[PDB]
């Protein structure tokens, strides 16, 4: 709806940075709306869907366990590590690790899980098979949040993640099984509280990620809809506002509260 084009402009005046969106029929693939929809924006910490997909696809084929334990050390530990710096002396599966990633943004978790699929130029790869040619993954957390301007380095773009994200929870390419194994874990995310979820009636689904990064970088990806069920994938990216992080929350959910409206 145009109206909601609306709103995005009048977000890139309130936050004087450049905002990616596009709205996708989940069904269809068709593109219901766009803002720059070709344009790079950093992925920051939405390529841990990305990462996970390409886990449980490892699953899968046998080459994987959710099972499997991992034992990392101190060392190990980065910035924003939440859940991972509580379990340093069991380790954590495969399954917990994701979890982690997902529902809680956890940074040590997403390098320990790079790690096991031969980091971001595999990570690259799977994505480059998969039919995404744009989504890039250069480095590991947490650099890969840096966002210099023009920088093409862990970017994509609003159309390749939307696209991408459909083909992950719709596509062949993992087993039902697993499809629901990634929706759950983006269903029962934690952090993002502030941003879609906030202007999501009673009753809708959503199924989403978010991240942050400097230069004012935020985003999300989500898919949601009417009557418990998605029906669309939505996603947002901005990049270069100095605006505070409850600036950048209120401006992604007064774009949500549109799209919701205009529904
Ligand atoms: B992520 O954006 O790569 C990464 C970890 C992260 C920490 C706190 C909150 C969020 C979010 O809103 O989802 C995160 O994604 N970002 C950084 C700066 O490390």
């Amino acid at each position: 709806h145009p109206e909601t084009l609306v709103k995005v402009k009048d977000a890139e005046d309130q936050l004087g940075a450049r905002v990616g969106y596009i709205e996708l029929d989940l069904n269809s693939g068709k593109i219901l709306e766009s803002f720059r929809p070709e344009e790079r924006f950093p992925m920051m910490s939405t390529f841990k869907v990305l990462l996970c997909g390409a886990v449980l696809s490892r699953v899968d084929a046998g080459q994987e366990q959710l099972g499997r334990r991992i034992h990392y050390s101190q060392n190990d530990l980065v910035e924003y590590s939440p859940v991972t710096e509580k379990h340093l002396t069991d380790g954590m599966t495969v399954r917990e690790l994701c979890s982690a990633a997902i529902t809680m943004s956890d940074n040590t978790a997403a390098n320990l899980l790079l790690t096991t699929i031969g980091g971001p130029k595999e990570l690259t790869a799977f994505l480059h098979n998969m039919g995404d040619h744009v989504t890039r993954l250069d480095r590991w957390e947490p650099e890969l949040n840096e966002a210099i301007p023009n920088d093409e380095r862990d970017t994509t773009m609003p159309a390749a993640m939307a696209t991408t994200l459909r083909k992950l929870l719709t596509g062949e390419l993992l087993t039902l099984a697993s499809r629901q194994q990634l929706i759950d874990w983006m269903e029962a995310d934690k952090v993002a509280g502030p941003l879609l979820r906030s202007a999501l009636p009673a009753g809708w689904f959503i199924a989403d990620k978010s991240g942050a990064g400097e230069r004012g970088s935020r985003g999300i990806i989500a898919a949601l809809g009417p009557d418990g069920k998605p029906s669309r994938i939505v996603v947002i990216y901005t990049t270069g506002s100095q605006a505070t992080m409850d600036e950048r929350n209120r401006q992604i959910a007064e774009i949500g509260a549109s799209l919701i409206k205009h529904w």
